[PDB]
């Protein structure tokens, strides 16, 4: 029933107006017929009820709810991106002397806020190894406000053992919010929220909007966590405009067809890459011998299209331009989540400097590919043909 | 020149590509031809070539150009909405140990931040009356970051002696970072980095956008304060959707006809109260004997169109309701900066709640009247009808 | 009330702004019952505003519909997706094989080239006359005339219309006949046709009402008359517009009054100059005195726009031209105007003679149609005259 | 490529994405020339994709016309504000007065209206003829006839021609007819219209490119033969499409063949268990054996799409209809269909016999007509088997 519901979520005739789609409700003034009418909105000014455009429109509210469907939440929280979303989850929450608990997986830029902006606010952060487990007791702190978890890792892919790692912060450090970097799994293909973790972000930016052309973020928490999340972003007066909430509520129609075209071609891709004789090794969670592999097989219903790869040597800059500048499907640009392939490569120096108190483990260049929706063979005689460029 | 300027900024050939207005890119991802370009795009990323979606894209760029040439900026960073601009831009330069001294008529929810958000984060806030002027520096403390400037004053409009407070400021903290919230101005109106404040902040979402339909903050600094905020305000994700900034350039080519009818009608509909009977007090900066007319005299080169004005009497729930629910062209909404008019009531507690450290000088209702486009004297004739029926 | 009040409220009802200030955006082609009896109501309604398919619009078009009808006072607004789409469609929806249709060889030439281009090979005959005419159009009526098509002032010459000498001579001799007007210089509201007796006024909304330059889009807002004939076979031919142009177009509206006190304002100003230039043969301002039709602008219009043409004189040959054209500052080259900011364009005798059927321009000069936009009119004064001295 | 990689990449050169992954939306009606040389160059190719006026297109439309010309095949590709647009212009675009249009029975209503409403008062004279009529369709032809229209599946009905033979049997006795065709059904990429000789392939873009059901626009590619007579004649119609709407179809081809895919595979699941099904009398999906046509789309097809109907055993009265209608859930009743949401529709076989022009109808049971969009198809089968006990 999950094409069922990305179908239906969200659209509610209050919404729609008989159209298939929500209509767009572009405001920052919300008229009040009376000064009744107006203490009404105001009283459910977080409630669903039209009040002033920083809250939101009848479109921003379709989205929320359609959100709160897929990843069975209390409540969403939108942003103008994931880094915002990621930024402002953590800011809600942490308070002068406290410590962060992030995987030093962790997409480089959700690092860097804690490291250049908690830092100067008396907020001190660590990190640990996205394989750690139940042993994470041994990072714990008193005063540990945030757990945060990102799985798969950004660009080595590790996946966590999530219900062990909830289950040794919540023995030690009951408080704690558990916040997640749901993003890769699009919030469907793993249900953050159904292993006790408090809050799921997503870049929506990727597959949700899926086409490339759109940035926001979204915050799913659970009943718990919300009115905090809710209400500290909006003091720092997050929201997505009312287009964008459309366009994302638009990406969701599509996500099934798409997400199984991406799992189909990608692991094919990875199979393949798996048997070559140039690369060392290929991070795929779907694939077997990869690093969390064991529990992405027992948590997740899917994969999506990004996954990396390490060839089994470390490529000279003319090798990498030779190689990189010569593909005719892969387009070299940051981001993933849509229908064209891209590709990056990635030094052993680069991540070494990503992986903070970790260590890296590979010496050849790192491939990062996003498998788009072209054909699943026309990609890898692209591959083969870059290989062949570097033999 | 004003007029021409405003038709002219930011429409450079690389942005229109033949067209008028700038060409609308959405995207996320932006393509590398070749690691060379990919190389080239990352060393100025920050400088205007198309890197990544969060940094922007042409339509982005052309925004920022014409903001920087309209406000005499070294650059121009970019919001979800005015709320954003202000919280973010603050935070930019804060630190544990820090104190914001900010003036007590500022909007509400910035207010709000201060003493919610970053009250936790070990910075202390204090405020202070607008018309304090040289008399600042009783204020000022060692540790004094940030000097929070808002001219005219929400709601009750009082206008600051900017050249005063600036002075005395930079005399005692040299290295004080004096931001303006300049929306009722909207950038234009009042020059705030020839003053010698480091950052204008605008709740683009009013005069700018001027349709009410579009939410946006900017925050144009000086070379002094551009990057810390450029750089800290991309740590938190901030940015604003392609479409939005779009529909903000477009805005500003009807800047100049729209505010001098804003102008024009607004400063005809405060002489007429001004001498009407039921009317105790016009709060209205190019009116005479409101606080702080002098310096708009002095400082300004025109007005836009919000004010407020105090009656005579307090008006009972029953008053209150029989006066606001039936008038035929003002309607009850936030926000401000359209061509529709507006009207909202405030009790004197209401505003004392929002006054911290000060005085509330006034007794009677308050009524603030944002002035659209309509026509002044069906607008004068809707007021008289309202003022009968409270008589 | 007055125009500035009627301009920031028309088409603003609840019912589809939903709170909102502007009309929401329904993007649809699907629009969905909830019953039988839901669907029957619709199809029954489906050209009387209430959500059938989106062929026929949504709440957005709705919006735009009431807000033209109420401004130009008609009893139905028909959209199109440009100016050209109009003024084709609207004729095409009232003739058959073997009508007339008499134009002014002053309309816009798309429109001139539409009747000899494709309505001749459908049976129908088009004959021209001169804009000035007045009562003397009877000359010009046959039986099997049935359509009139005026266009004041006329594009790039602006002659102005005695349209009240031209409507009482047409219906004495062909009460029947469809009077038809490209009202887009006016911007429907400077000049009232439909209290004219005008039977359909036509706009290139794509002009001041978009007031931008960049959306396109045409309307018609037709009287009871002809309402139903026009808007059914205009339905027949697929014609409509887009949702956000709609949204566009409607939130256009809101300055419109603002916007055209200016483009009046300064053009005039402009005008004005111009005609004491020493290189200046004539100045084509419909608001100038001594410009074709002046009295019958100032008597029937209530205000002028930004669009004008002057010309030169002297006949400028390719080198002049190019250094002419080329090195302008403020004034961009491009076709359109009715946006905000200041085009130029220019025009050789013979390339309008050669668009002036059965008639005879008046003039041997280059002919410059200028467009004046909301720039400071001080700084497109001074871009002018450095153009004056490149001739010189 | 393979389709898929085409669809992926089709339109999107760096001039028109300027770096990013999707062609820029430029919104324009004035485009600028930075000299009288630029303007001229630009004159000379407007309309070979050099920016020239918003009504000929921007940038935007240049890189949805590209991708559909590679897509479809053709020679040039003519956009229009909607499906019913591109018919009744592309019709207009060749036909004078005394000519024949050979239309098949059919086809869309709105295409038979057009030609029995606006055509025939314009002199031009339409007949129909069988789906099926194969290589008897000589039988129909006349000396004076211009064109030929297809419509394969037919609508509603879901009829396919055995279009080699009708191709074939025109030519050798009309070979300068214009054969066109309505190729929505399969979205243009499942037949392949102008491999088989036709001349114009037609298609609603509103339906699968769009994907969405938000959104209106008409596509006409054409052969090298027949492109500057429908793209210059369309223009004086002043026929276009919106910037915004030219990127949506650009974007919605994108994910056509994962869509497509899904829509044939559940379509025909479903089709499937309908047959098997006590209360159907007949299923009418191409894709189906026994189906009218069957052979032919087995033959000339590489796909199906999701769009059929079938017929009960019964022929529901008013009060049987609405307690079918009414109650489902998963289903909703709206027109259009090519988007991600289930549609149902049903017909009366009067409904039918009254737009089925010169033939007979070979059903006298309730018609339904199905859209199966992506949701899950044992959960739309559900909720048809729900529908099915209340009509029992
Ligand atoms: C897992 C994950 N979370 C959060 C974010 C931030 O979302 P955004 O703010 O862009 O909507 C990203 C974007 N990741 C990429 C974007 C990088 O852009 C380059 C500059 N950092 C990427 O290439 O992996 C991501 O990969
Ligand atoms: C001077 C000023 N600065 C900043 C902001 C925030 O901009 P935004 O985030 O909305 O784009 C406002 C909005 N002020 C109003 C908005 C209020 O909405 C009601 C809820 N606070 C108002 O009615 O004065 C403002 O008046
Ligand atoms: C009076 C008038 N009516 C109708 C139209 C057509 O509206 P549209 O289809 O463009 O929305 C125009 C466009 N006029 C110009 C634009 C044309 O450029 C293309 C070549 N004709 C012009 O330069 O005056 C016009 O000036
Ligand atoms: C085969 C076919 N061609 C052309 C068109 C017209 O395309 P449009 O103008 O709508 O972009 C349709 C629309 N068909 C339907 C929609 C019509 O509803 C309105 C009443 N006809 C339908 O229910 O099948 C169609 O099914």
């Amino acid at each position: 029933k999950l094409d069922t519901q990305l179908v239906n979520a969200g659209r509610s005739k209050k919404y729609t107006l008989g159209a298939v789609n929500s209509v767009i409700q572009r405001a920052s003034s919300l008229v009040f017929d009376s000064v009744e009418a107006k203490k009404h909105a105001t009283r459910n000014r977080a409630n669903g009820e039209l009040f002033y455009g920083r809250r939101g429109t009848l479109t921003h509210f379709s989205l929320q709810q359609a959100m709160c469907e897929l990843e069975g939440g209390a409540g969403c929280v939108l942003f103008p991106c994931g880094a915002a979303a990621v930024a402002n989850s953590i800011l809600a929450f942490i308070e002068q002397g406290d410590h962060v608990l992030m995987t030093n997986t962790a997409y480089e830029p959700s690092q860097d806020f804690c490291s250049k902006i908690l830092s100067k606010l008396g907020v001190t952060t660590s990190w640990f190894d996205p394989l750690i487990g139940a042993d994470i007791v041994k990072h714990l702190q008193p005063n540990t406000k945030i757990v945060f978890l990102e799985s798969p890792g950004s660009i080595t892919m590790e996946v966590h053992d999530v219900p062990a790692i909830v289950a040794a912060v919540r023995s030690v450090v009951p408080d704690a919010i558990i916040m997640i970097d749901n993003t890769w799994a699009a919030g469907v293909l793993f249900k953050a929220l159904d292993f006790g973790i408090d809050v799921s972000i997503q870049a929506a930016t990727k597959y949700l909007v899926g086409h490339s052309d759109a940035m926001i973020g979204t915050a799913v928490c659970n009943a718990r966590c919300w009115e905090q999340l809710r209400e500290n972003a909006y003091l720092m007066g997050q929201m997505v405009d009312a287009d964008t909430a459309y366009i994302t509520s638009r990406g969701l129609r599509t996500l099934g067809v798409r997400l199984r075209q991406h799992h189909e071609s990608s692991l094919k891709v990875a199979e393949w890459l798996a048997e070559h004789p140039q690369v060392a090794r290929v991070n795929h969670p779907a694939l077997p011998g990869s690093k969390g592999h064991e529990f992405w097989k027992r948590d997740f219903t899917g994969s999506s299209g990004l996954f990396s790869f390490v060839l089994k040597k470390k490529l000279n800059n003319e090798e990498l331009a030779n190689y990189l500048d010569n593909f005719s499907l892969f387009s070299m640009a940051y981001s993933w989540g849509g229908y064209e392939s891209l590709i990056l490569a990635n030094q052993p120096e680069h991540i070494a400097a990503i992986r903070p108190q970790g260590e890296i483990d590979f010496s050849g260049t790192l491939i990062r590919l996003h498998i788009g929706l072209e054909d699943v063979d026309d990609l890898i005689a692209d591959l083969d043909a870059g290989f062949a460029r570097i033999v």
